[PDB]
């Protein structure tokens, strides 16, 4: 029964280790009491203090033992990436989506923002006519914009 | 009844023209119709074709008889003035506010933003710890952020 | 690839059968295109000719060939239950929550109601003080309460 | 400057008095502070200590000198009068209106509620086959449901 995180694979870790991942959808990282069957059949429960608020993230270690580990993996989803030309054009998108109540994440870079696919968020984005694309990928809860 | 934009005395206009405007509070800027009595107690009503979708801007030139101008003044209001420290910070603000369903205006510099004062909001802005000042101020219908 | 329902188990079916439930979370019952894994091996896609409007329900028969059945189990989750004293009160909750854009479901009797636990939704429910216990419980689609989308459909 | 809700009229008091009325719409009762022109000529100096949440109700007695009084008349407005046939349906309605962040008031009959008139809100009410009827009427902020 897991209680606290031993950090992240990201912070090396050249692996090197055996890793059992725990495969979680994006909408599932804030779960607090939970039971899980791991990637390799294994069992693992979670009951956390100072649960990372924003959510659990890519490669979060639930369990390290010698060279054995369990990390969180975060399953890829359908996703609208967004490219604002300008700092104004950012504010505009963001308020807009806010107003919509959609979810919203930072991109890999400056004027990039990903939010889940939804046919009407598309809609919006075309209306105001912005640079988007749908790409199966990864919305780390670390990237989110507070509820 | 009055009908046409002839613009906005931003195109100075160091007057040259004795001025008499109507006073709308900032949201009353999108009546498709209504009547009021101007600031020097004169009369005229409204009708609306093609009046810019965002609302009436500051100094929207209504009437003209020689030099004697009838137009629009937007009263100043209590206003939260936000200074973002980074493009990230902006986005947060906007999403967060736009979600609140509150209303937003672009500011003076790239990173400045203006919304009506409320407590819920001010509050919020401090539970995110952005720097801002509460000021009394005009809100051009033109620097509003749209919604759709 | 599955097309439409074959009724429910409420229509017994005193099983007497081998149900292989597919396991839905509360908000998953309304997709019409999605790929599943039954409780045991089987792969299962759904493409739904005339989906029920409010969603899939408890043990709706997704697949009925011979004895071999595959029905919908709906997972449990933390529900704020709500028992509320009068028609006035009801009317508040509901309004206050619709504004919150939260999910909301008719409970067992005329006065009770269920909603997904979040913290805000609860925090207020005390802040205005209606009777409510939080319970691991099932949220039946059949018993929703339209939707929304928030603001304009 | 007025503070005092000197009281409210319906505590008879059956005039008894000359009473000058000042006429606001429902949307205008909200403020602690701002200014005005009365039925017969005049103009109001005020702020509000205990601005009863809700706001300025009907004939909340503002100023009072002899049989010389002013107080709040509130104008009629189109209103949607709703008759929910059961609590099942009370809930579906309330919720679905709150979901529009629209406005809503307790009724008079038992499964009656009232909300401003808006062409989409209407649109709503018929989709559900809830039965209503649009009437010009009063709106007591003593009757608006809250949102916290
Ligand atoms: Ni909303």
């Amino acid at each position: 029964i897991i209680e606290r995180l031993v950090g992240n694979l990201r912070d090396l870790n050249p692996l090197d280790f055996s890793v059992d991942h725990v495969d979680l959808e994006w909408f599932e990282t804030r779960k607090k009491i939970a039971r899980f069957k791991t990637r390799q059949g294994k069992d693992i429960a979670i009951r956390l203090k100072d649960a990372p608020k924003l959510g659990l993230s890519q490669g979060d270690i639930l369990f390290k033992e010698e060279k054995e580990i369990i990390a969180v993996n975060i399953l890829d989803s359908e996703v609208i990436h967004i490219q604002a030309k300008s700092v104004a054009e950012v504010a505009k998108i963001c308020y807009e989506i806010g107003n919509r109540h959609a979810a919203l994440y930072y991109g890999e870079s400056q004027f990039e923002f990903k939010t889940p696919f939804e046919k009407p968020t598309l809609a919006l984005l075309e209306k105001l006519g912005v640079q988007n694309r749908v790409l199966s990928s990864k919305l780390d809860s670390k990237e989110r914009l507070t509820v």
